[PDB]
């Protein structure tokens, strides 16, 4: 083992069989000279710590480890990131739906031809919770109504899509098939979608379908769209009229108008309305047809997907097996993998209804909750547990890999995504390599 | 060690005695070609990172490690899951009980033959807390009463089963054997069950018996059912009448009717009612007969059971000892074991009674708490600590195992349950294998 | 190293120098055949994973590792438990005290001979906080008074023992030696005990002395009992009368009767009462005699003692040094040690007085706080921080130990206490052994 | 290996091939003798534990490890620090802006020449949250107005810079281009800046730009300043007058004066005011010109930058490769790197508006929120999640490095910054070195 384990720089003393190599980015010389167009995910840094050499003339010395021995040293990384919840880079603020336009009469409810098209709604970006994002989704539909649908003959009783977090079944007397208290329960179950005949939603090439918790049984197929004609057996039951009920006590019928004459779209029967729900058609319906054979129920996910991240270092380590040696930017043979450092955290406000009753009195006149009298179009209640994403630092150890014989003065580092593109939310990157001796030659 | 440690792919340069092998699932080529019917728990992926080959024609190259040496490399996995609390896959929304039907008079309390049968109640699914699941269990009994028992001669004073979280003994004056304040304590101890003569509950092939905290001393026997005739010495003491007490002060007897004439089923004595409780018969009864010799008292468990999970990988590693080499799906020799990544977390609301007094005023008219005047049938109070499950990622290191000589291009992975079936709630799976050299040949 | 490292089962292929061995308990064949009388702490399981053999006929095959080599493999365990705070198994619901009975007059306060004896109070079991357990201790004294002491001549002013969490000194004007506001401070310091002449408490063979925080300087001596004659220099100062004070302003004396004529047992002087306190005699007294030379002050401990746990495995590993090879159940040579997985957690309610003022208005008429007018017998205030125990899973690595040459098909596992008895609160146990090669033969 | 592995001190027994060496700073002899001018980041300590020698005469003995062998031992450190959020050492309380002075009339809004200059505001230091620092920034502008701007002709309607956390777009009816409720939403989104024509802010050589979350796409360029002429397409829309609206109902125009006649600087149109916002010009503007092509949106960062820290030890370890052996203080060859132990933590107050409505009634008359009637100059609302930094201890393991042959009695330690200067907030430093044997000689 002796003799063949020296580490010569060029003119200093030779070391023996253990050093360290620091890949930092906070040198004050590289900022003005080498790195001028690139950022913390694709920077270019030096290894020599000599400061008799500007880094343009330090790109010539070679730290040549001794030959007749195979070398190789382990890798330790420290990265630290800060990305928001909703952003444009990871496709988290887009969803397209199909809502109604141009309700006009031709020249009796056997008239009024309705029209429909697709839109690709877009909501703002920031770091939000799991409930505030629902209110931002439910604003991207109404500001389409205030632009296009109001000037035509739409009368704000047939919007079509509305994201809600209730169960429209509690209180269903099976003898009369109506809800007894004359109001729906203001309780906070799993979120769902509410449709209307002629509408639908599409979550293809988006990421908000992980936030709601509506997955798919075969997650590799073609795409993910939900129409009105898939929610069979999931109509919301009609609401009993209680102010026209006490004439029997000095008789029973559904309610149709609520203080402003908004129709509930009650059908020809006197049992249920014309609104279909996802959560009510998943377990109160048929476990063979429609839904429950096509999707799956899942808890909410605020960080909306945990993707992997690839470290690359193509001037020190040798290439792993089945990798082509290239200098194109988006191939760069991978030296280690990790997970993206974005976690989740629960908080348990526990009130969630008084804290919603009082919040829209000192902070919010009517900007959210525009329709505070209709029971279906009312604001959804907040859950008793709330979840917010957070960013933590990550300390990792990637094991040993063989390294080259001669190491150049300037070095590249690269931190990529799963689709080979640099993540712009990386704030700090830092690595330490410690070479050892392996088998002889 | 030299010479016999080369790693030849087929046409690239030979490596020496350390590489890495990435088993990812997020390749954009495998989605359209190989994996079309299966999901993240049973997928099929490639190892070659060459991108001159579609993965149908990359299933031919062999990464043959060198012979005349025994190889073997350690394994590191990263999995991430999201399952709800109550679901159908792990038998967490079923329990059967025996309640009453058809109370009619034959042609004096020596009449009215009562009947009884079993039902297998079913409650909805989602992610709930430890108290909201109690209210969902206590709704699956009343909606049977509103369907079958109300149309027969049942008068809603003899329901039979009711899940409660109180202690019906605090305030028991031993001289007069009645409760002095004329009301039970609205305090929040361990949950129990409340029976009535002719009823019972059965938790065989279910999992909700871990949520309540009612275990069994010999947990391997046959099953787990609790009848009325096991709770001997656990009758709830009768409640003293205080509004007919101040006639002595210008005398003592139990109370029978409460503002709506609901009978408390007071016995022939004037001491105790005809309701038996589990918690009151476990420590105030007999430590030899009945209960305390058959069950055990345990804290609540929201995740309801911590089961193990098995990794399988039958194209790279060799088979461990006493395993048969097969290609049936539900045998697949196991390469490592872990724990299912579902934890628990406490929150301490600390109010739990004002936050229950005020919650059913802005959110809930009478949907829960249907009987808000009877002391036994009243809503149970919430504990001062609440517990909710949560899902975290899991980073594991499984040590070294010997691997085969030639590795095919396409590889299988499989993540199973304890009863050899694929868990559908796995969202991300990821592995890294790093081969080393062992003994020679 | 080659040649002498084979692992033959009996009829499969021979492995080489690394396997794994799974000691699971969730096999569906062992439940019906082998394990029928025992539980998760002392079960009996198989190693062969062949399923051509029922485990009664699989107790014959031997996985014989190769001779002429010393073997040995490391151990990894996963255990998961759920025990309550207060229970009978770990002596956490017993304490004996000496209170008063039979105050009768012989035939002037030179009469009324008093009597005293010991009782061994017992309180119920469950999972409670650090303050609710104080209220349960303070109920086990009053229900003795309502049974035996009330029928004799005891007049509920001389109970004798009362667990309190205040400091009865704040507001002591040194000129007049009385408390100025006419009320004690309703503040929430360390808990103590309150005695009365002729009483005492004994915490021998109990565990609640760790919950209060009253330790002992020499913790190995004989036992732990505290009488009235040890608290010298710790009398509570008497309370100034303020309603008979404003006659000086159109004079100073202690108060004796409080709205129901309960005597404070004021002494012959007009300075202090006849109640002694532990916390007030520990630091306001003498640091040489009495207390402060015999006990110690310690923070509260909700889990009440962290005991160790021993793993045993007497069919695979060899015996460690100085252990006798036996098959009695309560010796079983130990293969590794851990800690019991019961932690503590703080919550900081921060109100603790309004949340106590309002709690006994919607939940509690007078069941606790029976005497809500006497200042000494009033309910103690809750601390501003509260602590509750919790149960977490435990992942441990115990290092390497040498194992036997031939391994039988059926195996024993055992998880014991520090006094060699099986803990009944173990819910899941799981181990993995991975053999390696050590020195030759 | 035998023979050549002795460790001779000078006169004790020789050890063999494993010891430990403790670098503590809490010796009571070094405080009075060696360390008299320096602190915990640059102290000077001994290794001999003999106490027959004062450390002035213990700087002569040499713990000479054996020659004809290369030695080297691993390093473990324990450091513990306490730095505030806002301080002077890390440039966290400085920002310069350009506000207005000397509005006087020359001798019709075609007069009143305005003047502008730069100031370098300075705010106090301490440990604050993410919202209280915003209020301290917004006080450093007004106390300039009360000193210089009030005595000239400035009329407190044209301050110019104001840090706000709202979105001034919610409620924008696209038909009339005004905000319908007549008030802005008191909601708590990402923070931004609010400008006025003729002003600007500069965050060069500061650190508060990481607290707001306004990053830059190329983070290496020259500096970071934001003027009014970069925020094109981001004017705040004007506010509709609702008290002059009900004359149509027994008509629509912007509002200009608010109860004290403060002008909103409404433009020649009747659509929008003359205030530009950052958050409203980032996503409602142009994704090609102005902003969104130059900056980036990021969550808040309370610790404001995670910098690295360097351990140095220039009397025991040998120098790593490409380091010059020197005794100047600010070079000192680095033996290991870490991260600064300052983390972040979220708390979720959840009220944030009632807790702001009530906070400025019992604690704050008008010191903050000086203008509680103007909608633009009102106090910004607090977020529903708040983040505070915290300090934790750090336990690290730095691997092995080769050490010298003879070790002197006195030793140096040094803990530096990224710009080679001693951090004054280090409270405890502690290291343990354990030598082993490497290759022979």
């Amino acid at each position: 083992t002796e003799g063949r384990n020296s580490i010569r720089y060029s003119e200093l003393s030779p070391l023996y069989d253990t050093t360290k190599l620091y890949l930092v980015d906070n040198k004050s010389a590289d900022i003005a000279s080498l790195n001028y167009q690139n950022d913390h995910s694709n920077f270019l840094t030096t290894v020599v710590q000599n400061n008799d050499f500007t880094p343009t003339e330090a790109s010539t010395q070679t730290i040549n480890f001794d030959e007749r021995s195979r070398w190789g040293g382990q890798l330790k990384t420290i990265m630290h990131t800060n990305m928001p919840n909703v952003n444009e880079y990871m496709f988290s603020n887009k969803f397209k739906a199909r809502v109604m336009v141009s309700r006009k009469a031709p020249e009796d409810h056997k008239e009024d031809i309705l029209k429909y098209e697709w839109f690709e709604f877009i909501l703002p970006e920031g770091n939000f919770s799991a409930t505030m994002t629902i209110d931002l989704m439910n604003n991207a539909i109404i500001d389409n109504y205030l632009e296009i649908g109001r000037q035509n003959g739409v009368l704000e009783s047939d919007i079509g899509v509305k994201f809600d977090t209730r169960n429209f079944r509690l209180g269903w007397d099976p003898e009369t098939k109506l809800i007894m208290p004359g109001v729906y329960t203001y309780e906070a179950f799993h979120p769902d979608i509410v449709l209307l005949p002629g509408c639908g939603v599409d979550f293809t090439e988006s990421r908000l379908s992980n936030l709601l918790g509506i997955r798919k049984r075969h997650p590799f197929q073609e795409g993910f769209k939900i129409m009105y004609e898939d929610l069979e057996g999931g109509n919301i039951p009609a609401l009993l009229d209680v102010t026209a009920y006490e004439e029997s006590k000095k008789k029973i019928q559904p309610l149709e108008k609520d203080s402003k004459s908004r129709s509930y779209n009650v059908l020809e029967d006197k049992i249920n309305t014309a609104y279909r729900s996802w959560y009510l058609s998943y377990n109160y319906g048929n476990p063979e047809k429609g839904i429950r054979s096509w999707t799956l129920l899942t808890t909410s996910d605020v960080t909306c997907g945990a993707e992997q991240v690839y470290w690359s270092l193509p001037d020190m380590m040798q290439d792993p097996v089945t990798f082509r040696s290239t200098r194109q930017v988006n191939n760069y043979p991978v030296v280690g993998a990790e997970l993206m450092p974005v976690f989740s955290k629960s908080f348990y406000n526990e009130q969630a209804v008084y804290s919603q009753q009082l919040r829209q009195a000192t902070s919010l006149t009517h900007v959210f909750n525009r329709f505070p009298e209709n029971q279906i179009l009312i604001r959804p209640p907040a859950p008793t547990i709330t979840t917010v994403s957070e960013n933590v630092p990550a300390l990792t150890d990637h094991g040993t890999l063989p390294l080259r014989s001669s190491i150049r003065g300037v070095q590249r580092v690269t931190v990529t995504d799963a689709r080979r593109r640099t993540c712009p939310y990386v704030y700090k990157a830092l690595g330490i390599v410690a070479p050892r001796v392996l088998s002889s030659r």
